[PDB]
This record gives C-alpha cells, structure tokens and sequence, in this order.
C-alpha cells in the first residue's frame, strides 16, 4: 500500500530493509527543511516565487562574498517573493532568512588582475606563497598572495596546505619572512578568491573576526531568523557569538558549523551552547580525511537527536546539477541518507546560488526527502528515543511523547500544535513521528524559526484574538484544519491530533486531543 | 529507587530480574483483584465488611452446593455490607457479585447414610461402583453410587476413575450393564459427596443442565454482575450460557472455566465468544496431567493479555492457609508468577469458604499482588502490547495508549478515567501500565464489573448530575483527586494523566490531560 | 510439533506464552537437578534405589539432626545403592553427596501462653536460664544488645511469635508482643534486618566440615552466609585436603540478600533458602529475592538452588497442589540450576512420588524456556574476553541451536569446559565425558549437564581414547533416548591432554 | 580505542551512532570487493600493477563497446600485471576478471523542440525505431525515454504500427540513440545476437564472472546459464537488475542467480530516481537475507573522472553502500576513462574500511541469527558458530580451508568484523571469493602433502604467515579456524579457537 507501511511493520531492521517498495508512494507532506543559498542565479523576486513553489523553507546568504547592499537586496526580493503569498494566509508559506559569517577563512587574492582568470599549475613545480601586498592582484603562476598574516608562525617546514576546496594540494619545503616556497602535491586549476586550509596548523585567526562583528550587526538590523556561525571550535566561540549579538540579537538563534577536528573533538560542549548544528561537510573533509566525513556526519545528526536540538547536512548534496538538470547516484543517495541518518534540515550551495538549473535541485531535494521520511524504521526509531530520559517531571514532555504515541496508532493525518515560542512543536518533533506537525502561531519569528525541525509545518495566523479565550483557542484549530486540507494532507473525517493547554502564555502545553476533521 | 524503578530501567529481562530489590518499596495501590468465595467461614455482614476491608473485590457464589433461598441471603449479606461504606463515598469499595455454576460434575453419595462419615480404602482391594438407587445414602468400602448414569457406556476396562481432587484414583477391572468393578490404585480416606473425574473418556452431560438453566434464570433476577460458566468445552456452550441469561442479562459478563482437555484444545472458539477466562486449576490437574497445567496456565492468560478480555487465576493459591496463619513458599510462588504472567484477578476458594484464617488469606494475596506488580517488567511488556495492533482507524484506542505513555513518561500517581460503560476505562488496562487506574462511574453494574481487569480501581460517583457539563466533568475529576488522596496513591504536587471527552454519553472518549493534584 | 518448538519460534515473550501447548510433549532429557534430602523415609539400599531411579541427583544430609555415625550410614547406604547400577557404565547415574550445615544459633531456654500486646524481658543472665515464663526469657547470644536498636523487631520459633525492642539495656531489653502464640524451651531466634556478630560456623560445624572431607562430600551447603569473609571461613574449614568440595552458599536472611555480590564471588554456588528467608524478611517479598538471586547466578554462571516447601503438600498426600506444582515449573523457568525436596523426601509418606513429579515438573518448563530471547540476552552481556574456552563454549550453545542438535557432548576433566557450556543455557542437553568421578558427582549442580563416568582403558593414541571417549557418550544417548542414528550433535574436545585446552568444535553425525 | 569497539558496545542504534568517532583507528583490513571498469585511463601492465597496489580486486570489461582482439588484449595485460607478484604467495593477491554485457537495447536510426509533436513509426523507410513490438508493450499516458532519459516523451494516441507522442523534455536528437521505456514488459531477448558471441568468449578467456545485463525475470538467467553451458558452469552469474520489472520479479532473479548487481545509471533512468535508494536497501538486505552477492554501482565516486579528490555526496554514498551491507563497490568512468585512476582506487579502499568498523555488528548480528532458518546442514552450522566465536574473543581472523568457495560463503552471510581468510588451491575459487564482503583469499601453491593432517596444518600455517605480514594479527593472537572431516567439498564441520605461532 502507502507510506512504506509494510516496511513499518517489520520486526527486525534488516526486514525493514528488504521491505523498501518503489511502488508504494509516499504522502504528501514533506518534513525536512530545504535550506538554499541565494546568489546571482536566483535572487530575483520571479525565480523566488519558484523557489517557494518548488518547495524553499529557509535563504541561506553566504557572507564570504557580497557587500551589505547586495544582501540587503537579496532579503528584499525574498521578503517580496514571500508576502506576495500572504493575501490568502491559508497558502502562506513561512520562509526563515539565515546569515552565514565568513569567519576565520584563509583566502588568495586576484590572478592576472581579474576575478575569472586561470593559471594551470602544473604537478611537481615550485610555487612562491607571499603575504606582501604589491603582489595582492598580480598573482601569476609562480606567485601567490594570502589574507592570513600569521601564516608563516604556525606552519611547519614541511606541512601541507590546500587551496580551492582541498582539490590544489602543496607542500611547504623553505620558511621565509613573509614567503613560503612551495612545491605542489596535486595541481590544476588555481583561479582568484579561492579558500586555503591548514589541516595541520593551530591556526591563531579570531573567532568573531572584523567583519564577523559588521556582518552580525546587519543580521540584527536586517531581522535574521538564524546565524550559521563558521568555524565554531569551543563552547567558548558560541558564547562569544552569543555576547556579539546580545540583547537585540537574543531571539536570533546560533547554529554552530563543524568545520575541523576541534569542533569534532569538543562537540558536546558545543552543542549543550549552540541551538543548533550544522555538519559544514565541505570544510571539515579538507580539515580532517574525507573517509571519515560520514562518522563525523552520523556521530553530529545521532547526538542532535539525542539531545533533541536542530541538525543541518550540507554541502555538495547534488553538486552536478549546477551544470546538469538532474543529479548523479550517488547525489541522490546522499540526500536519501542523511534525511534518514536524521537530520532536521539539508542544504543547497551553489546548486541554487549559480546552478543553471536551481528550481530543479529544490524539487529534487523535495522528492528524494518525502520518500526517505517514508522509509525511516520508526518502530526501533520511537522506541530507541523513548529509553533516554524515560523518566521526567516535567508535564508539557509526557503531552508531547503522548502525542506521538496516538498518532502512530492511528496512522494520523497530522499532529496540531498551538505555539508562542516553538517550544511545544519542538518537543513533538524530538520523537520523530510519521505525520507531519502543523504548529499554529502568531508570532512570526515562531512561524520562520520552526522549518529547524524535522516534521514542523509553520502556519502564521493573521487572524484578531477573539475575545474569549476557549473560542480563539478553537479558531487556531480550525485554520490549521484549513491548512491541510488546502495542501491535501487529510481530508473530511481522517483523524488528527490536537495539541493545546490549559491557560494562555507559554509552557502550558498539557492538554492532547484526538479529533476528526469537519 | 522505590517502586523497583531501578529494575524498570533494564536493557535486558535478565538484568530486570538481576535489579530486583526487597528494599525498594512499592506504592499503596494494588491493581490485582481479589475474587473470594464466600461460605460458612465469611457469610456474616460483620465478617464481611472486614474482608472488604483486607481487600476483597469479588464475592463468588459456588452454586455446586446450596439452595436459591441460602444463595440469596448470601448476595443480601454481601450487599449490606457493602452499604454500610456507602456513608462516606470516598472510602466506598464496589464489590462485584459472581455466580460460579455447578456445571456437568459428577459425585458420590452418602457414606453409611451420613454426610460427616468416612471409610478407608486399602491399595489393591476392590471397590463395587454401582448405579443402584438403593445404595445412594449407603456407600462404604465395598459400595459406591455415584450420580451419572451414563458411565458404563463412555468407560471401557483398563481406564482411570479419580476420585475427591484426584486423591484417590481407581482402575476398572470389569464393567456391567449398570456396575463398574475397579482397583484401587491409589488409597485413602473416602467421605460423602466427592467430585469424581474421569480424563480421557468423554462425558456425554449437558453444558447447561436444567439444574443450570434455573441457576442462571436466578443471576438475571438478583442482579449479579458475572457468570463464572463451569466445564466449557466449546463456543457452543458459551453460546447457550448467553441464550439462557438473554436479552434481560445481555450486560451479564460470561467468564469461561476452562477445566479439561477439550477447553484447552478448542480455547480460541471459546475466548471469542466469551467476556473472559477462569483458568480453572483444580479439576484441570486431574483431566490433563498435572506437570502440564503451568502450559496451559501461561497459555490462556498470556492469549487473553493478547486478546484484551479478563483472565483469573484460580484454585489453591494460598490452600495451607484453611489450617495456618500463614502460607508455604509455593504459596507465595504461586500468587506471585500469577500476577507477574499477567492474571487481571487472583482467586481464593476453600481459604475464604471454610477456613480459619480467612481475613489472613485475603491479606497475603493483596500483599503479594503488590509487590508482583512493581516486579513486572513495563518496558518490554507495554512495547509488546503496542505491536499486536499498531493501526487502527478506532480513535478512542489511540487516546488510550497515548495516556499510557504519558503516564510511563512522567511516573504518573494515575490515569483518572471518566467512563459509563467502561470501556474507556477497559481500553487503558490492556495496555498494563504502571500507574493505577481511577474509574469514576454513575453506572454501579460498571462500577462491580470493573474488578475484573487489571489496573481499575473503580470509584461510584453519588453526586447527582451538575447542569453545567464542564463542572460536571471536573466535579467528577476532583472527586477521583479526593479518593487517591486519601488513599495514599499520591499527594497535592503529583502528576495525574486524566481522560474525558468532548461530549456526554458513551463512546466519545478523546481527551487526555497531564494535570497537578490540587 | 514436539518440545514446544512452535513456541520456540515466537518474536516476542507474550506470543511464546500464547503458544505453549499441553499435546507439544519433550524429549527424554531432564536439565535440572534434583537434590534430596535424606532422613527415616528414604534411608534404607532398596529405597534409594528406587529413588535413583526415579531421578535423583544429589544426596543432601541435613547436619541440624542425626549424629556423625548416623549420617555415615546414610552415605555408606547411598554410595551402595549408586553402586548396584555400576555394572553397565552407559546406564550408570553418578549421584552426589551433600552436607547441608546446622550453621549458628540463636535459642532460648512445660509451656506459656505469650498474650498479644503484653510485656516481657530478655536478660542474658544465666541466673534466669533454666526454666523461662511469660514475663522472663534468656538467650544464648551475648551479643544482641549491640546488634538490635530500639524500634527493632525480635521473631522466635520459625516466625510464629513476634516482639517488638522498646526499651535497650547492657544485659537485658524489654519487648512488646505483637503476634503471640504459645512459647515453648530451646526455640530458634531470628532478628530481622541485623547485621549479627555471631561466628561463621560453630564448634560443631568445624566437626562436622571436617567429618565431610573424610567422608569425600563433593558439595557444602553452608548455612547462614552474610558476608565473603564468611564464605572464605568455610574454605579454611576444608583446607587443602577438601580443596575441590564445592562450597554453595545458603542465603537466610536481610544482610545475605544485602551483600549478595560479595558472597557470590566468594561462593562456589548460592542456595536460595526460602524457609529461613520467609521467617527472616517479609513472606511477601520472597520472590523477589529468588528471582535476583537466580538472575545473578545465571549471569555470573555459578549454580543456583531453589529450596524449601516446593512440594509440601506430598509429605501426606499422592499428588501435589497447583500452587506446588506452578512453583517448581516457576523457579526452573526462573533459571534454577537444582531444585530442592526437603521433609518430602526425609520423613513424608510419597518419596518416590515426589522425586518423580519433580522430574515430570522440570522436563516440561526446560521445554517451555523462550531460549531465543534469553540466548540473545546471554550473547549481550558476555564480556568479550581472550578465553579460548569461552568463546569454544559459546559458539557450541549457538551451532547447538542452529542445528537443533541432539546433545553437545564436552570432554572435561575438572567440569569447567562442560560449565562454560551450561552458562549460555542450551536446549539441548550436554552429556559430560570424564574419567574423574568427583567431576561427574558434582556437574549435577549445573543445568544441562547429563554426567557419565568412562570406566573403558586409557587407548595407545591420545587422539583414538579421544574418540572412543566422544563414541560412548554417542552411545549412553542412543541408549538413553536422547538421539537415535543419524541425528546431529555438537562435540567438544581440545588440543592438547590436560585441563583448561578447550577449543575444538565438531559437528558430526550420529553412528 | 581502535575499530570503533566503543560504538560496537552501545546498546542500542542511536547511541552507536552517537558513539562513531573519528579518532579511532581502523584496521588493516578492507572486506568490501573494489570492481574497477577497466578502459585506457588503465589498461597497461605499468598502471594495472598500480591499480592492484591501490586495491583492485575485480577487473571489470564493458562489451558495449570494443572489439574481440582489444578485450583479449586487456584480459592479458590484467594477468600480465597479476602473476607480477605471484612470486611471493604470501602478499600474491588473486584478481578476478568480469565480463559486463552490452545487452538487449532499443535505438533511433540514422539522420527535438518542447511542448512539440513528433511521431514515432516501424516502417523500415518522424523518428524510427528499432523495437518493433513497442505497439503492444506502452499504452496512452505512458512515457517513452530518449538518448539516457534526456528526452521525454508522453503517447497521446497509439495505432497497431504507429504512435504519435507529445514531447515533455527538450534537447537535440542525433542518430543511433537508445531508447528506454519505463514500467513496460519488454518483450526483447535476454541475451541477443552479440551478446551469445561475448558469453561463449568468456569461456574461452577463462573470466571468472558475468555481469549479465538488463536481466527481467528468472527465465533470462537460465538462458545465459544455457548459453555459458557445462564449459562455463563455474562462471557465476550477477544479473543487472536495471528497470521496473527486475525489481518486482527480484526473488525469482535472486533465486536462479549467483548475485545481483544495482545498476543504479540504468535504473534511474528507468524508475523515478529519487526512488532508487529504496531499490538499493531492497536489493541489499534481501541478498544479505539469501547469502548472496551484491555489487552498488554507478557514479560512486564520479567527480574523481575529473578531480582528484571527491565530493561529500560521493564519498557519503560509498559509506553507505557499505553500511548498507554491500559486499562489492564499483568504479565506471572513474577507472575507464578518468584522469585519477589509482586516487579512486584507493578512497574506495579508505571509505570502506572505515565503514565497515562503523557497521552495528551487535544488532546485525543478533537479526541474522534469528532470521536463519533451522536446518540440518554441518557446515552452515559451523559457520555461524565460528562468527559466534569470533565475535566473542574479538578474534584477529576466521581463516577457512575452502576448496570451491562455499564454506567460505556461508560464513561471510553471518558478517563477522574479522578478516575471513579463505585458503584455497582452487586459482578460480581465490579469484571468485572477491564477490563476497569479509573474504581476503589466498592462493595456495605449495604441492599435496601425503599425510593429509600435515597438508591441513601446513595451509593453517600458510594463513598464519599471511595475516602476520598483512598486519591482520601477530604471534601470540587467537585466532577461529575453520577444517573439515576428510578432502573433497561439503565436509567443513570442524571449529578450531587456536592461537598464532
């Protein structure tokens, strides 16, 4: 039949496995959130019109590149394409605005006095590393400048050093004043701007940089849902960027990037500070060896599920269709593994910041995602996160775990949720149940900070607070109702669950309900 | 800590067992009921308001012996002494009242023309079974009537006659037109009016006799809330005990002694067409053999778990307490693996009839119910029970086992349930939780027939009906608050799961709350 | 299907309780135990066997009764009845002797009525000594103003009366009576929940352990064991010259059930002993101290006994109550390696009887065992150790049950080998090979374990007295009705001769 | 802490994930089989030496393209490179070598806008096909696939020998173009015309496998078996299960044949590709259900044809595949045509090994055991108390005596995390016993030793020698070994927990 429910009903894992149908189609509601970089491909209010359309929850903007006036402009055009759906706020999709820093990066300057030229370095030859700013947009074949001052204090006399993604590799053999005579490993390509890593080095570059400091400043003022801090190596790092924002920048929430063996080794303390957790995969490869990328991955996903906090895999998930209009097999298993690894969010770089085909990898992450929230063994799953902390004294988590439990039974359309802060979505979505979570709210930056967790449709109820509480209570419920029946996640007479409380402001969450659809 | 919660948090059924603590107290509520059968030692109003008060649950009426006069005056006195509690509501008990029937048995007759009178039987002398009506109220040694006149025809040579418990045992030599000549294979003391068993050969005897037909007729008439159906062989004579209650006692609950070979072999036919099962113990022992009654034990109870419908437990639990204050360790074994495979009641026979040390015996088993109850392993056994069906499109079923849940999660003081019927309050029981089950009712026939699952403890609302229906709810929800107070179930501060509706009159159970004790 | 092998199959506990069928009957093999004690209903040559015959295993002696000349008769009377089916070695049982302590005590000194709710005291003055009343009682133990605050409880005569401490002196306390009865002289005295300085063993315990060793006891049944250092007293009892008398720790009361570890990784084996533990903890509680105990013991991998009343009602009548009989299905369900009869077997009218239902009991529990959850239980909590035995052990229990194999026979000379095996709880029964007789005496203590006795010549190849060794255990169950011709088995041996070389796994056909 | 034995105690899946770390070391043992495409980025004798160096253990030939003499030529150079180090039997590492056919194909003939309409025609004299039943096959709302499934085309109306379709998919059509067609039952042969020419020379070339393409049903297996004959009837056969209808009828594929291949390239074409994973995972756990072979392929590392090193999707995949319970991980272009051959030889090596450290031993385990039937057979009850075994002493190796392979098999069905080092004399068994995750097999050259129990130990001791010089174990270690009763096949009975001299 439907959902892979046949597969649900096996009693070992390996059946689970052997039970996996192609012609057992899926639901229609898709969990995981699609975060999508927006660059010059698709910063225009049409393309992201379709990038909504296609299945967008949150812009991600890369402050690696770009002034504030050109981020100002892509906030802009989002929030135009966003509220062009918001005259009918049944249809009226919620999507989050996220700034990522720059952070501690190592990068080259300008070959041949261009930003598009190509220098082709050649396997086995010296190449001459400066820090001397006469030859900043002059770097040729033989020469090459970089932003990082101490570089020449921190390596060693005979380290490796990579450049443009890992792919250039180098190996240092003289230690100079402000030089550094190379000698390369793996050659091809070098062009300008490109990224410089130092696996081996403790690197001495700060943690929240001058530009990080004039970046966060403007994600404030700009009304940023989430920071995706990078670099993160210490809780003391997330602390930082915690104090940076401060009081205005309180709501904002941190998601912490694992970029390198430090965030790897201390990521329990990181964790316990950060509100969330980005699996930066395309750093940390360089950073630590590429094969074991995946440990890092399932270790990062596996204790955010334990410690019930937002986890987001990115880079390279369908790196081909930048230039292809569909992705490879193993770009496909990618996106497959990681919704089913467990991770509340997944990424697309420059598939949708200069892809030529960016609407396509929306719905390709859409359509690979929905079937892997149907093949997820929720038996073992629910009863795995049931064991963790079986006993507690709090009673908004005995609703929520309640919750789930009824709508596992009755194979429910969708589980209600009324929310001020998140909070009691956030605690159905720590259980990982098969129906989707509609959480109704009014408060806005409730509605774009709930597409962090697995399961979560955000609804923003435009409607007045009618006069008595019970009836604005049943209100909310009934535009939720709306809802799903407009996006065709249940029908008259199916069954749902309806998570409420007993008094109104938040923390009250105790009363769950199991109602039909009128 | 207390609770034996330290052996609740075992991986393994092993180290569960391996945790088991006699130092960890468990809590005041006891979940098992107490069925006792009343005779000469606990007929008294006096008596039996003492035995309501060491725990009893369910009067049972052995209807092999005594008079419609006699049994009436029993169900009188059962019920005066129930009404005296009815004064103060909060320390009212409900007491059910059971007619276990006479069924298709088979006795002596009178030793020398005495009831009290008794005859030795020598190993290896002869014994005359005879059919003749002059030798009724004359057997010895050498003589014995019995009342089924059938015997010749279903017995050849060679074959086994047990007689009074399997005490004594015979084997026939030659048989006649209307005499059996037999062996004793094994001797003793022979009296009056012993039950005979004959395991192998078929009995042809009715299900229902005519005795049984006016029995029956005399359970609608005085209101009694449970049949226990003696000898079924199949659900044919489940479906005849239910033709002969009728229409005028359809709400009766039929329970099922399985007690022969047949029982057992045709147990599924018999399960489906009544309300529950007595494992009937004592005459099982002597038809199968008695090495193979624990099978058929953990079998019955273990399907009836599995099915949702009530099992009992039955027959010499606690049998050296008619003569001692207290009882062997097998005894105490026995009560205990008993509650722990999953028996909704526990039974006392001969012990509350006729012996010294009633009160004592009543007691016990409410002390080792307890104690068995803590020691049940509620991890495995609740995720089991979540698998039999975990689809169903019944919504009051998903409210069940979501309150369950909840209830495992925040260790809840109890699941408070606001039933008519019962079945909300049924629905909850058969997913054996932890926490005790607070049934509050205005229907008293479901208040007596909810002592028969494990779990409710079943409260009788005397309020009259309050307009306002939300005030009627939470009268009803404060009154249940009153009870477990003074009780020692739990105090002001604890956490309740309670279940109610979104409208009244049956059937439209569907809201589950995680209040404070106020 | 035979042996409850439908219910074998089950996923989870609950569907194995719902397919466990009366007409599913077992194979001939009995797995557990049967220790019995001996007294005037079971003494004489023709009695025991018969009773050896109807299957017991272990001879216990209770040494609270009987002189040492007495209980020597017994044994000489046992060792000759066991002895009678030595003409055929592959129908001979081996049949252990066991000496079951009197341990310490606490007593006192025509009859009186002790009214509930009155007052009486306890000196320890030996003034007061000779003849005791209603208002002055003495006791032999010095020690008990120490031991018992105030507010403690006092239980004399198997827990039939009750006191309560309300007031404490140097010599002497003053008790409440709680649940009276009639007091008679020279009565036992339990204190609940005391840690009690008494000695390990009293001066007629040291003569009669030292009396066990000249009479080649193969197991100790300690009584009132509270601590490690206890179990290590006994131990210096037997020396060296009982070095290999297997010391079974009976635990009787709170601090036993307390310090349960200690004396466990002291002890040889444990005995739940179910009568002095019912007079000294809560009769309610019971249960719960036999199942931790049992559990314990099944993951430490010593042996377990359950004792006391199992099948109390056989001393006057042919056959048991249902209570008796779910409780030895129980504690064999439970993980009891042995099971104990007591006055059934000492003083009772059906000896014979009881020792057979017992037997009839335990054949069909061991069948009744959900032996997939409890095997994948086993696999988990086993350390991963560098034992070669271990691991040779544990992968015979598993090629056993992917084969349902007929038997797993194991060479032994000490036990240990064929103990490695019973840990891991198989299905099928393990008939031990030995040509050390105390070794086939003592694995009676272990569940699985079918002890035989090679009494053939020591043949010219190690390799070839290997084999004929592996050929007579194919030959006792052929004879025995355990397999027929053709059926699988498992097989241990080792390497190398000589003891802890245990490494070699063989799956063979039956000849 | 090394092996990711931290992870391997944890009690439940969660927390086995949570417990994966990447400071722990694996060991020198790589048990997933790497198939490399063999093409003229790698086909000379220096390369191949190379490729074996970095980790080829299977050298796979398209016969899609190439002639005869030019695959004879590489299946010389293959063992050309492989007999290299056959001089020193303790490091020789057996290399097999696979036939992958072209199969049955439908193509366009000789010489397309979006939204248009063309119509598609069997007359002999607009675009023509080559499958002339595609009439009976498709009907109105089914899709017709283009030149690798860039063209899309819907059927509005279909005729008894015409068809006139919309298109859905732009792009420009050329010549001789392959056409799919999606849910259909084609009625094309299971081998054709050229492929019987290239089975019937991989008899003759002695290949050790065949990767039999486009296999539908179980009859088609049967007719590559009647097409390699009693000649090859120790050739395995491993359909490519490649569409829609190999992956409904796939217990009957399974069953008559020697392993399964997830042609993952050809399958997404086919089916919907974002639904091509649960076609994996169902492909691998029911071939680690049977106990037979499973190859992952297609685009695994497919970024290293042009870089040299991976992207995170390709190197997650490769992880994953092997999580899964892969037994083999193929490379196509990577190794064909690529510019970094022995870079991707050798991150397939890297990822593997890692990810079999990361596989959830415990509950794998505890699932195989109890989904194992109950039968009678010696040698599959030795196995799995030999993995028992090893599991419990954290063994350094099962080595197996094995003369065709099988005892070997049945061991690696349970998977053990140690190293199963099959012995064999058999040069085709060592070749064959590539195909099966666990198994790292040696070639015995010594000659038959008269006493049959010193030619058994000399072979123990042969594996010794091994798996001491490959750093699997040292002297002193405990190791499982697996014998048999007497010589011949089917005789494996006896379990041995020995210690390494």
């Amino acid at each position: 039949q439907t959902q892979q429910l046949h597969a649900a009903m096996a009693d070992t894992f390996l059946e689970h496995m052997c039970r996996l149908d192609i012609d057992s189609p899926p639901i229609t509601a898709r969990n995981t959130g699609i975060i999508c970089t927006i660059g010059p491909a698709s910063r225009s209010v049409e393309t992201l019109k379709e990038m909504i359309k296609s299945g967008m929850n949150v812009a991600r903007l890369n402050f690696s590149h770009g002034t504030h006036e050109y981020h100002a402009e892509t906030i802009k055009n989002v929030r135009t394409a966003t509220e062009s759906f918001a005259s009918d706020p049944i249809l009226y999709r919620p999507v989050a605005v996220a700034l990522d820093t720059k952070g501690p990066e190592i990068r080259t300057g300008l070959i041949k006095g261009s930003g598009t030229a190509e220098v082709e370095l050649k396997k086995g030859a010296t190449l001459k590393i400066t820090l001397d700013n006469a030859y900043m947009e002059k770097c040729d074949e033989n020469i090459l400048w970089l932003d990082y001052k101490n570089i020449c204090k921190v390596v060693e006399v005979g380290s490796k050093i990579y450049v443009d993604d890992g792919l250039i590799s180098l190996q240092v053999k003289q230690k100079g004043a402000d030089f550094l005579v190379t000698e390369v490993e793996n050659g091809g390509s070098l062009g300008s701007k490109k990224g410089v890593n130092l696996p081996g080095a403790a690197v001495d570059l700060p943690a929240v940089s001058e530009k990080d400091i004039q970046d966060l400043k403007f994600g404030v003022e700009q009304d940023v849902d989430m920071v995706f801090a990078s670099f993160i190596r210490k809780a003391s790092d997330v602390h930082e960027v915690r104090k940076v924002l401060g009081e205005k920048g309180k709501n904002i929430k941190i998601i912490s990037k694992i970029e390198n063996h430090e965030g790897v080794r201390r990521f329990d303390e990181i964790l316990e500070a950060s509100d969330g957790i980005m699996v930066a995969r395309g750093d940390l490869g360089i950073e630590i060896p590429a094969e074991k990328v995946f440990l890092a991955q399932k270790m990062m996903i596996g204790r955010c599920n334990r410690a019930g906090k937002p986890v987001i895999c990115a880079t390279q998930m369908l790196e081909s269709m930048i230039k292809k209009p569909r992705p490879t097999r193993a770009e496909g298993s990618d996106v497959a593994n990681a919704v089913l690894d467990g991770a509340d969010c997944i990424m697309l770089s420059g598939e949708t910041a200069k892809g030529d085909y960016p609407l396509e990898a929306v719905r390709m992450q859409h359509l690979i995602a929905r079937e892997a929230e149907a093949a997820i063994y929720h038996l073992q799953l629910f009863e795995e996160l049931r064991r963790l902390a079986p006993i507690t004294s709090d009673p908004t988590e005995a609703t929520a775990v309640g919750a789930v439990e009824a709508s596992f039974k009755c194979c429910s359309g969708a589980i209600i949720v009324l929310t001020k802060s998140g909070r009691s979505a956030h605690q159905v979505a720590r259980y990982r149940p098969r129906a989707p979570i509609i959480a109704v709210t009014r408060n806005p930056q409730t509605a774009r900070q709930a597409h962090l967790y697995r399961g979560i449709f955000p609804v923003l109820c435009k409607d007045p607070v009618q006069e008595a509480w019970a009836e604005d209570v049943d209100l909310r419920v009934n535009f939720a109702m709306n809802v799903g029946k407009a996006r065709g996640f249940f029908k008259k007479g199916d069954v749902v669950i309806v998570l409420t409380g007993w008094r109104p402001g938040s923390g009250f969450t105790n009363t769950m309900r199991v109602v039909p659809v009128p």
